[PDB]
């Protein structure tokens, strides 16, 4: 299927989908769903780094320094014929998997 035929489905089914220009960000829930539909196929999870930045706190006398801190998140997401990835909160997808007890064996009936 095209990701064409994947905006058509979340039409059907009454989602919204977020596209940056070949990149569908998808709740993590309708993504372990149209994951199942397109016949699960290996999912490419990625690492990034994020670093939040402080604001502007005027509580501390200046003289203590604020630090930013580095969140290093893992996400999900797979890639469709069109080269658009699809991509989710894979710490949602495995807080949902561990939820639902969807243990994911090493080595899938799909390939």
């Amino acid at each position: 299927m095209n990701s064409e035929v994947i905006k058509e489905f979340l039409e059907d089914i009454g989602e919204d989908y977020i596209e940056l220009e070949n990149e569908i960000h998808l709740k993590p829930e309708v993504f372990y769903e149209v994951w199942k539909y397109v016949g699960e196929p290996e999912l490419k999870t990625y690492v990034i780094e994020d670093e939040i930045v402080e604001p502007g706190e005027y509580d501390p006398p200046e003289m203590k320094y604020t630090n930013v801190k580095k969140v290093k998140i893992k996400k999900v997401y797979f890639e469709t014929l069109d080269n658009v990835r699809v991509v989710t909160d894979y710490s949602e997808f495995q807080k949902i998997l561990k939820k639902r007890g969807t243990k994911l064996e090493h080595h899938h009936h799909h390939h």
